[PDB]
């Protein structure tokens, strides 16, 4: 192949151009996002019954919803939450790579037959089917810096106007809004209802009966009578619009005529759907967009059409709404882009300079320097045609695979360089001596990369997708290198090269170069006596290769592992947790407190806050609140000080003398649809019907006896909400029987006072919006309450609540937690300082397995994961492994030879793991696919010094020693050069701070220490490994020459 | 697909206008349109124009004072002048449905209102003309 | 039955209409409601998108609306097609 | 409409850019291509 294309290096060129030309084409139409799919696919229930404690949600929609989930394909498990605020939410998880959509839609009609067993209530409130794992893209705050709206008229205005035409803009598939629409609201007062004798039912039923739309037919409707001449339709009554004919609703005409109205006993006024929720952006208030991106879809361009159309609808707001961006990643991402672009642009630039040093003509420069974005830019083209993105993994992916794109080209032109001077023929024949040589190695060697990258794919679970991203990325743009290698560089060598006289290795010229190519003519000779003389005594240096491997196994165990690099992303978050029961006014000036540390005594790092009082990650209740801090650029955050990982500190640190509360803030983890990265999340079940009680009971036994080795686990901790106390209120089905007053007037009366009641529908300015009654704040406050209110008898007699009702206090959960339609508690933890999770784990079951019988447990989320992935790490590398040995053994028609070449795999692996350990970072997945990297560009120069010595030894019939040190000086030249470049290149990524750090450190500074030892020790081992190797396996006249 | 020829444009209400301001804003954009011959032909719009309709008031008060429930007053108007569906019957092994619906000459003129009536809670029949206002307007038989 | 186009539109039409979120490839939704009491909402989607996975979305954001509508609505049937398709042909019959 | 009419360019700036490129590979040139190329018009306009 290289042949035809030194006979047309147009064609050669026309190749080259198209693959550019698709990989351009494409790199416009990929989409770009941070991370790829890495989440399981998951799907979530969200229903409301307004006014229920959690054990009603539990039981009347939980567990209905939860006893039809049977039946669904490639399910793994299913949580649920039911809580004080009248919310249940479940989640159902799938195994990776299930269809999205066919998972949800099971999902779907499951709960659809179910359905007709839940209460009116909740149906009407309406019960979503999403997918959730999604991740938010951005969230738009809507502010009115003039003061003249409340966070319900913020609300309105983006429910009715902006939240429907930015779910319609380029690229988005989700969107949430932070509070409601307006709802018309009647607020009851007691004393007036009695005063008339009326109850809530009577304001319910006039609402009813005066708020309402009707079919009425038509005149000369179908079918008409002979000659009708007038049709048209006949307009009964319609939906009421405003507060004042809501007002003048007759609820009553008494005797002397005196007409009882809606505005007589109850305020009207246009309101929030529910008020659990306030909203503050710097503290001012707010509402907002919570925003997802859609599957397969530009991140980049998702942001600007929504902040273009955001733009489009400015004018038309009234004054003072300000669209405000306190979240959006965004900008994390183009940097990423100009970083890992930057690395790419600057990766080259090192190696026009390495190229023009050793070889010191422009013209043997271009060659690599083509080549390489020929293949960079191809790849993008074939990472298309998988369906796969521009994210970090894949463009951390390619950054990694410079070493092996440049060794490629470096390779074939120096071995063209070395032919021309050490030989003397022309370009064009000297291309083809070279090639010839090389050329079932470059296969072979490609051939060998594969067997390690490929193995990387078929990891399970997320850290699968993860590998799949590097394994995919790096094994592409090798094998397009390779074809690069045969087709482009062999045809370019030939035509461009011009030149070198036989014997000419530039130790004649002047100045700078003339310097150099004597002193490396010099260190030459003194690697090949070096390596001549180990090889007089291999038994010595064959204990130095033990003492290595031994070493690389006991840094190994005591280098610890991680997942991913915590970035600093530009924004974090705070949690507030009061004590049980505790109210929102007591939150709010919590919140407040929060949001002003930031605004003053983080001034110059904070540019907004976002507190949300209502709703956290424990859960839902007025005790619960979140805050989310938006920093300014790191380009104004100069040095650690002003980091995310600096500003959490500092908060939690000053939130410590805060009293009335628990504040806690801590950085996002690289992939927030994930979390974790930390630790074990450990479930613990009701198996028989032991109850909530005996269930918290255990969760504590199991809590003090992990409290007491803290040795192993640290910070056990149940995710959930503790017990608040509850006023349970008894009605006397006997009293109530006695006084002529039915229970259906009793329990409507209590509920739509202190729950409110979804009544009907209204029209707000042409748009469809719902009619709550409630009781004023004022008369639903304390039990004392309780007695202002009255309910009518049979007879006719208004009769208060205090007449057949005991009241008492008790304790009961804000926030029912259950693990596969079982009771459970979810409890948090990790291992301690130094120690294993796998080890952390298997102590919490063992100390979950003294607890009373009938509890069960159960791993979940990364936890469980692990417990199915354990044992993949060897046998997928042990698969590795042997096809790498049959590759070799294909190449060099041997079953001992390849041995030569896999010893080369413990001098790259020490020094990543001494720079890692020496750097103090982690054994996480860009580490890890950095190894691969190290250890295929180690065994490259390994299988070319070998080949070289082989082809030597087998078509020119030299000695084993001759053909050793003539290799492997053939071989000193270029290997040095590819490990320059390749260890010049990844420097920026080694020594970097600030945005995207932590994966450039993690890529970085595992690939550089490996690289060094990789270079430094191979030159000194693969020779001794290709002697001992062929004196071990052969049968006679090898030492010595022959024909 | 259709068309083949041309543009189709919509016009949409962004605020609270409500259909007769969008109407009239449809109208102004027909007349700048058709005051562009050399451009724009044959602009109209896809939808029907509004129609006269029969608007008919129940007074809650009259009603309340005759014991003439709401729900008595809506049913028979409704089932008498719109027909409705009441249930299914089984016509020849086939479940169909059941309409209850005026006879025609009784659901024709705004005279025929007057003679349906509503019994009160005192047993006592009384007619439409006693609790309902009525009169004419103009309104959309077709909202786009 | 018997109802004129504003109370199809704000009864039926708009409660639909506000349930019809979170849909892949979805373009443009328009809608007439009339005067013999019939709405239609029409959803249109990008070329290509699978026409059975583009129904059933919209099939079950229709579904937790149900209840939302009239019992009137709601015993007539609310059916969701696949619209775009072309008429083959039109049987007449006839009673010579 | 709205979102292609920029395509009837940009596709067939592509697609001459192709003929260019399979002609200077078929003739190992990178001008004789022009040769052939120039012939579009001639049966452009008989069609026009």
């Amino acid at each position: 192949m290289p042949n035809f294309f030194i006979d047309r290096p147009i064609f050669a060129w026309v190749i080259a151009i198209i693959i550019m030309l698709a990989g351009g084409l494409a790199i416009l139409k990929l989409p770009v996002a941070q991370y790829p799919t890495i989440a399981p696919p998951a799907v979530t229930i969200s229903a409301s019954y307004p006014g229920a404690d959690a054990k009603t949600v539990q039981d009347t929609v939980t567990q209905v919803i939860e006893q039809n989930m049977n039946g669904i394909d490639n399910l793994m498990y299913m949580s649920s939450n039911s809580d004080s605020t009248g919310t249940v939410q479940i989640t159902l998880t799938f195994e990776s790579g299930t269809d999205a959509d066919i998972a949800q839609v099971q999902v779907q009609n499951k709960l659809q037959l179910a359905m007709p067993l839940l209460p009116q209530e909740v149906q009407q409130q309406g019960v979503s089917v999403e997918k959730s794992s999604s991740s938010f893209l951005m969230v738009v705050g809507v502010i009115n810096t003039d003061g003249t709206m409340t966070q319900e008229d913020i609300s309105d205005y983006v429910a009715a106007n902006m939240k429907d035409a930015i779910s319609r803009t380029s690229g988005v598939g989700d969107v949430q809004l932070f509070g409601s629409q307006y709802a018309m609201r009647i607020w009851m007062n007691p004393n007036e209802l009695n005063k008339f004798q009326l109850t809530p039912v009577d304001v319910i039923t006039a609402i009813k009966a005066q708020n309402a739309q009707v079919a009425a037919g038509q005149l000369g409707g179908t079918p008409p009578v002979k000659g009708q001449q007038l049709n048209a339709s006949i307009i009964a009554q319609t939906r009421l619009t405003s507060t004042e004919e809501f007002g003048k609703i007759l609820l009553k005409v008494n005797q002397d005529g005196s007409r009882v109205l809606l505005r007589d006993v109850a305020k009207i006024e246009l309101g929030g759907e529910n008020y659990d929720i306030i909203a503050e952006f710097n503290g001012q208030p707010a509402s907002g967009l919570g925003i997802k991106l859609a599957t397969g879809a530009n991140a980049l361009d998702t942001a600007a059409a929504i902040r273009a159309e955001l733009a489009k609808m400015e004018p038309f707001f009234p004054s003072g709404l300000k669209i405000v961006y306190p979240y959006d990643t965004t900008p994390f991402v183009k940097i990423s882009i100009h970083e890992v672009v930057k690395t790419l642009v600057e990766a080259i630039i090192l190696v026009f300079l390495v190229m023009y040093l050793f070889l010191q003509n422009f013209r043997a420069t271009l060659i690599p320097t083509i080549a390489v974005p020929v293949v960079l830019l191809g790849t993008f083209a074939v990472l298309a045609a998988f369906g796969f993105s521009i994210n970090t993994l894949t463009m951390f992916g390619m950054v990694l695979a410079i070493g092996l794109l440049v060794d490629d080209a470096i390779v074939v032109v120096e071995n063209v360089e070395r032919v021309m001077a050490e030989e003397g023929l022309p370009p064009k024949e000297a291309t083809r001596k070279s090639m010839g040589q090389i050329q079932g190695a470059l296969v072979g060697i490609a051939m060998v990369l594969s067997a390690v990258f490929v193995p990387m794919a078929f990891f399970g679970g997320s850290t699968g997708a993860i590998y799949r991203q590097f394994s995919i990325t790096i094994v592409s743009a090798m094998a397009l290198s390779v074809l690069v290698a045969l087709i482009l560089t062999p045809a370019l060598c030939a035509t461009m090269l011009k030149p070198i006289a036989k014997g000419d290795h530039g130790e004649g010229k002047k100045g700078f170069f003339g310097w150099f190519n004597r002193m490396f003519e010099k260190s030459t000779h003194h690697y090949t006596d070096s390596v001549g003389g180990i090889l007089r005594s291999t038994g010595r240096y064959l204990v130095l290769y033990l003492i290595i491997v031994v070493g690389m196994a006991y840094l190994f165990v005591r280098l610890p592992s991680s997942f991913l690099p915590d970035e600093d992303q530009g924004v974090f978050m705070t949690m507030v947790q009061l004590p049980a029961g505790a109210t929102q006014e007591r939150t709010q000036k919590v919140l407040n407190e929060v949001t002003h540390y930031y605004l003053t005594k983080e001034k110059n790092n904070v540019e907004s806050v976002f507190a949300n009082n209502g709703f956290g990650f424990a859960g839902r209740g007025q005790n619960t609140g979140i805050a989310f801090v938006s920093l300014k650029d790191w380009a104004d955050r100069p040095g650690e000080e002003n980091k995310v990982e600096a500003i959490t500190m500092r908060a939690t640190r000053a939130f410590s003398q805060i009293k009335d509360a628990m504040v806690f803030a801590f950085n996002l983890p690289a992939i927030v649809e994930l979390g974790t990265a930390t630790g074990f999340d450990f479930e613990l079940i009701d198996q028989a019907g032991l109850g909530h009680e005996k269930l918290t009971q255990a969760r504590n036994q199991l809590l003090a006896e992990a409290a007491k080795h803290p040795d192993m686990l640290t910070s056990v901790r149940p995710n959930g909400l503790e017990d608040t106390p509850q006023f349970k209120i008894d009605i006397d089905q006997e009293k109530a029987q006695a006084l002529g007053v039915s229970i259906n007037d009793i329990n409507t009366t209590l509920g739509a006072a202190w729950g409110g009641s979804y009544v009907n529908d209204f029209i707000d300015r042409g748009r469809v919006k719902k009619v709550y009654v409630m009781s004023e704040a004022k008369y639903r406050m304390l039990p004392d309450d309780i007695g202002d209110w009255y309910v009518r008898a049979a007879d006719g007699q208004m009769v208060p609540f205090s007449a057949f009702s005991s009241s008492r206090w008790e304790y009961g959960s804000p926030r029912l937690e259950r693990y596969n339609g079982l009771p459970s508690m979810e409890i948090l933890g990790q291992a301690a300082p130094g120690k294993s999770t796998g080890e952390a784990m298997e102590l919490m079951e063992q100390l979950a397995s003294k607890l009373p019988t009938g509890v069960g447990y159960d791993w979940t989320g990364m936890s469980y994961q692990e417990r199915l992935s354990g044992n993949q790490a060897p046998s997928l590398y042990a698969i590795s492994l042997i096809v790498v040995f049959l590759c070799l053994a294909a190449l060099y028609e041997s079953w001992s030879i390849p041995f030569s070449v896999m010893l080369v795999v413990p001098l790259g692996v020490i020094g990543a793991l001494l720079a890692a350990t020496f750097r103090g970072l982690t054994n996480d997945v860009y580490f890890q696919v950095g190894l691969l990297t190290t250890i295929g560009l180690s065994a490259k120069n390994a299988i070319l010094i070998v080949e070289f010595a082989k082809d030597l030894m087998d078509k020119e019939g030299k000695g084993l020693i001759e053909a050793t040190l003539d290799a492997v000086r053939m071989r000193l030249r270029p290997i040095l050069m590819t490990s320059l470049a390749f260890i010049l290149g990844v420097m920026p990524l080694v020594i970097s701070t600030g945005a995207g750090s932590g994966a450039q450190n993690a890529v970085g500074t595992g690939v550089m220490g490996g690289m060094v030892t990789a270079t430094v020790l191979a030159i000194f081992f693969v020779p001794v490994f290709f002697v001992v190797v062929r004196r071990r396996f052969s049968r006679k006249n090898e030492d010595i020459e022959h024909s």
